[PDB]
Order: structure tokens, then C-alpha cells, then sequence
């Protein structure tokens, strides 16, 4: 089951990075065994509510904590194939006095690298460069 | 069941890119293939009700995890045939110091372009368009 | 059904644009038969679980993608008898920087149109019309 | 049952006007009236749980797409008989730059109406009055 | 059962008000009957999915349109006993352009009353007060 | 139960203040209690969905009337043991205008007492001291 | 079970405190072998709906009290092997008036401890960190 996670992150190109793509395989691996083996047990007569539950319960906080997490990698997603982020392109992201002026030098998973005009690197939120007006020189 | 899906998502003019029709018409066909499965399943005597857990948190932490995109999609659907936004047109988006300036030139389901007087495309997200004061000269 | 809803939403006032009518009339005939012939399946001992669970995913997450469209329509609903945004009634929404001045020109059911005294045309969203501090002169 | 609805909404106060008294109490008869046939329904044998989804759906769209509205009655209802909002009353709401001056002059379910200085009428949402501070000369 | 919700009320000092006690009391009555009379039908094999459903559905409804009110009303009671709100004390709510400045003169279960140096009276929200720093000279 | 609960609460250092202590242990006792025999009630046949309901609901309203009060005491109960906040430190909290400046006097459940320079009592909610830049002299 | 989930949060590197990781690993053991009781109880009659309920509603507050702190462990995690954020490293935080200047000297779970020009040790709220612009020189 990791092996045909793992092939079907490949293809669909959600998680590029080995190790990442490796750890989600291991993770809907272990929930869909978990599943199918509450199923098995509720099937022949042990009541599985409390189990669901307790597991609903843990996943609901487990999402509802790492939701920043979340939504900066699907941030990260949604903006691949850019034409404005591109390595060498001079951007700005922001209006108003939370402005930020750079030029891109990298592109990760959770956040933008710019170069500032004096030499700084800036760490701009995937989040927030999708939820701003993007200014391209 | 992939056709049907993508000549309603044609008909319906919800989805007009054809990889995009094509990608929601695969991942409708499958949620609608799994839902009947695991009815059928049901019906039989297995229990179901961990694999409905299962999938209804995965689905909902998903969707939470999209929701920026969801309603930047939404946004550009409900702002399609609107006789301000048009190509060459000059419009202002935002009141404030949170204001955008520039004309039309290109419209998308992720961003709309402006033209600025410098030059510079201007990224507005079609949701900043939805809630915000347009200004039409 | 269909006509059945025509009627119903025509005397109602809730939607008055015959082509949003029917389709809303089309959406609301499809669900309610939808849901008889889930009840009527399940009557005779076909589970329907799954398909109710994944029926409620799907209109929770359209539901809460169309938010913003659903609050302006209530909003435009709701604002509608109002002798303050009448044609030819010069308003202005809003307190401090976020002000907007102008004459009423025309009313929608996404929109608030002002012609300002420059002559531009602004687009007020009526949920913003709502929940907003309206002067009238 | 509209009638008992009513009589029930004149007693307790919560509805004033007798076009909305009336129009609430034929949705309340018509909501108690499909929940008791529903009922009736599923004592029979009939499933019932793809109506109650649909249903429950339904209203929950409903309800938080009239949240505003519903607010702005709900702080109507609590400001009511309030000493400071008495019409001649010249109150002042707010702090800050986002601040509002005038003399109360007529009192609605959605709005509280001021008269300012120069004779502009204000529209201050009962919203707005609950959540702010209320300056009284 | 009334006459039990108002002394277990008063004991616990909830609500201080005879009329908002006699009210709460009346309306946990109806509660408690309404809960015991559905339980009493589904007993017999009367299904009661579809009326809980309903009162579920509208209990969740009017508590979310009261949530200010009842925001307001548990700031109230936890308030109680504070040294630095007291009657004459001069206090100062909020930091920055938002600054509510005045002396104690008279407290309630929704606003707290202050005295300004040019006398006018200020109605500040007991949750405005719960979540601000408050100065007290 | 009431000692049970007593017990555990002075050894988890949840809760400090002996009437606190006492208070929370009867009103879990009660829950449990109320609990148990709703479940044994359920064991023999009566029906206990609209209970559960009712309680549910009424939970559910109590605890998001009272979220900012439980927030409050879990961030108190977060900050102990935390050198920056120590009786005669002196602290600032807050960035930009709203800032706050004093020496640390008094800790509570509630609110971080801070004296200012002119000797003034600050009253700073420990929610407001999680959430917020420290800065310790 | 105790020293199971202290191996696997060690394994994981979810919690590298060992007193965090003992209370973490008691509270799990303490979770499931309930869990595992209340399924064991249902499957030989007993009603098991009135505890599940009443778990669930004490878990999901407990769960929304906490919020802030499980939010701030996930963005410390995150955080981990950050090129930006090493000591001796000067980093900038934020953008605007709200800016956070110094020199990281140590890493926490809960705060970024950042030294200033004047020599105040800062603490940064890992979720701030998180969700803003870090510049780093």
C-alpha cells in the first residue's frame, strides 16, 4: 500500500519531495489499514463508536492544528506553473505599508525567497502570495 | 461516468479549461464509483460506517485545506459576464490605501490582470475583486 | 417540480430574474427528486449511508465556496423597500478611509451602482451595503 | 397553527410588525407540519434519513446565509428599552476615526436612524449599536 | 419544575434579574418537558429522527444569532467580583486611537457605565471589557 | 466523585484556587453521574436520542458562550513557569501603537497586573500575553 | 502502552522534551485503553451513547480551549531545520508598524527568542513566525 501511495503522489505531482512523499505514503498507508481492520471488527459484531469516536476526535485536532501547514502546501500547489514567480523576476506582493519587494531566487513548499535591494532574503507565506496582489516589474 | 461528468462541467459552463473539465470529470467519476461501492458493500452486511468516517474527514480536511482556491474558482464563475471587468477597460479595485489601478488585459480563474500606468501586471485574486468597491472610469 | 418551483419562488419575491428562476427551479426539482429516490432506494434495504455521506460532503463544500455570492443575494433581498437606495438618491457607505460617495444609478442583485461626481461608475457589494453606516443626503 | 404561532410571537414580543408576525408564523407552521409528516413518515417504515439530510442542508445554507439578518434582528430585539436610544437622544457610537454623531429619530429592525449636524439621516446597523460603544450627551 | 430552574438560579447566581430569572426558568422548563415528551414518544416506537432533527436545527440557529447577547452576558457574570470595577473608581478600556476613558458609575448584565470628564455616559460592552487592557488609576 | 475529582485536579495543577477546585469537581461529577445514568437508562430500552440532543446542544451553546473564559485559563495555565514574567520584571507587551508597558506585580487566573510608571494598574488579558510579542527588560 | 507512545513520539520527533513526552504518552495510553473499554462495554449491550456523546463534547472543548498552544507546538515543528532561523542569526519579523528586529539566542516550543539592539529579550509566538515575512541578513 505505501509503494501504490507513494506511485500515485508521483503521478499526480502533489508532493515532489522524496522524503515528504515517502512519510504522507506511510501515513494513508497506516489510516487505510486502520480503517479497513475497524471495519472487519465491526462487521462480525464488536461495536466500533466509541473507536470512531476517539479516532474522528484525534484526526479533527490533528487537522484543525496543522491547518496553517495545510494551507501553505496547497498554496504551494495551486501557485506551481506561474508565469509571474519565476527564478530572476522582479515581484512585488502586497499593497499599502505591508508591501514586499524582492526578486525571486528560490521556491519551496512553504515559502517565497526573494532578494531584497540591499542583499536581505525575505520569507514570503505561500498563503500570503495567494491571497495578495502581485505586482511583477 | 467520465464523459457524462465532463459534458455536464461543458454544458454547465462551470469548467471551461478542457484539462480542468477533464481532472474534475476524473475525480467525480471516482468519488462517484467509491460512494456506490461502499453502498453496495454495505448492503450486503459489511459495516461501513470507519470507511465513511474515514473518507468524510479525509474529504473534509481536504476541502478546508482548498478552501482559498475554492472561492478564488467560485469568484471567477460568478464574475463572468460582467460588463465592467472587460478587456481594455480601466478599473480600480479597493477603497483606501488598499487600492489597485490599472486596465484589463487578461482574465483567469485564479487572477485577474491590470495594466499599470509604469507598466507592471498587476495580480488581483478574483475573490479581492468579489468583496471590494470596483471603480469603472 | 420545475414549475411548481417557478411559482413558488416567482410569488415568494425571492428571485425575481426569470433565468436565475428556472435555474433555480432546474437545482431545487433535481434535489428534491434526488433525495426521494435515495429514501425510496433505502426503503428497501439498499444502505444509503454512503451515498448520504458524500451527498453532504458535496453540498457542504459548494455551500461554503459560494458564501460570499449566497450572503449578496440575501443581502440584496433583504435591502430591497428601502427608501434610502432609491434612483437618483445620493448616499455614501461607509466611515473613515473606507467611505464611498456617490448617486444611485441603478440596483442589482451582486451590485450597488453610484456614479460619483467625477462620473465614474462604482460597484458596492450589497453585503457590504449591509453591514455598513449609510448616509443619505 | 399559524394562528397559535401568532398569538405566540405577539405575546412574546420578539416579532412587532404584523407582516413579518405573519410571515414567521406561516414558515414555523409549515416547518412544524413537514417535521410532524416526516415523522408520521418514518414510524411506518419508510426511511427517512436521505430527507432529513437534504433538509437539514438546506436550512443550515439558509440560516448562515441569513446571518446578518438574523443578527441585526437579535440586537433589535435586545436594544429595546434601552434609556440612551430614546428618539431626541443625541448619542454618538463609536471610537476612533470609525465613529458616528447624530440624534436618534426613528428606530427600525435593521437600522437606527440619526440625524446629523449638517441633516444627513445615518444608518447605523443594530449590530454595529451592540458591539461598540455608545457615547450619550 | 419552574419554580426548581428559578431557586437553582438563584443559588448558583447566574442570574441576579427576578424577570431575566423567572424567563430562563420558564424557557429551561420547556426544555427539560419538551426533551422528556420526545424521549417518552421514541420509547413507544413513535420515530422522532425528523423533530430532533428539527429542534436541533432551530436551537442552533437562534443560538448563533444570540451569540452576542449571550458574549455579553457570561462577560458579565465573570466580571463580578473585580476590585479594579467598582463604583467611583476611575478606569480607563482599551489601548490605542480606541481608548474609552471615564469613572465607574453603575454596572449591568450588557454595558458598563461610565462618567467622562464633560459627562457624558459611556456604554461599554462587557465583552469589549473582558478582552482589553484595562487601566485603573 | 467530588473528592475523586478534587484530587485530580490539585495534582494536575489544572485548577489552584481550592473554590475553583471544589466548583469544577461537583460540575464533573454531575456530568459524569448524569452520564452514567443516561446510559443505563438507555441499557433497558427507553429511548435516549433527545436527551443526548438537548445536552449536546446545550453544552455545545454553553461552552462557545464561555470560549473566551476557558481561553483565558489555558493560557494561564500555559504561562506558569515562565522566567520573562516574574514579580518585579519589567515586561512590555504588544507591538505598534498598542503597546503596554509596566513591572509585573500580581498574577492571576484571569488578567497579568502590570504597574506603569505613572502607577497605574494594567489589567492585561493572559490570552492577549500568548498571542502577542514579550518584551522582557 | 506508556512506553509505546513514548518510543514512537521519540521515533516521530513530534515531542523531544521527555517530560512532554511522558504526559503526551500517558494522556494517549489514557485515550485509548478508554476507548478500548467503552467499545468492549458496548459490545455486550450496554448503551454506549450518552458517554460517547459526553466525551466528544468534553474533547472538543478541551480541544478549542487549547487551540492557541496546539497551534504554536505545530508552527514549533514546522519550524525545525530552518536555514533562517539558527542561532546568532539576525532575522527580521514581520512587515509594517508590526515589525520584530533582533538576534535569535535560543528556541522554544512556545516563543522565538530574538535579542535586541538595547539588549530585551523578545518572545516571538511561533505561529507569528509562521504566518510573516521573515527577513533574515
Amino acid at each position: 500500500m505505501k509503494r501504490f501511495f507513494n506511485r500515485f503522489y508521483l503521478d499526480t505531482g502533489i508532493i515532489a519531495d522524496p522524503s515528504q512523499r515517502s512519510l504522507a505514503s506511510r501515513v494513508s498507508a497506516f489510516l487505510v489499514q486502520g480503517a479497513v481492520a475497524f471495519s472487519l471488527l465491526g462487521t462480525i459484531g464488536v461495536d466500533t463508536s466509541p473507536l470512531i469516536a476517539a479516532a474522528g476526535v484525534t484526526g479533527a485536532t490533528i487537522g484543525f492544528a496543522c491547518k496553517d501547514f495545510g494551507t501553505n502546501f496547497v498554496a504551494s500547489i495551486v501557485l506551481s506553473g506561474q508565469q509571474s514567480i519565476r527564478t530572476g523576476n522582479l515581484v512585488c506582493i502586497g499593497t499599502g505599508l505591508n508591501v514586499v519587494k524582492g526578486k525571486v531566487v528560490d521556491w519551496d513548499t512553504r515559502y517565497l525567497y526573494l532578494r531584497s535591494s540591499e542583499g536581505h532574503l525575505l520569507h514570503v507565506p505561500n498563503n500570503m502570495v495567494l491571497n495578495s496582489v502581485v505586482t511583477w516589474e
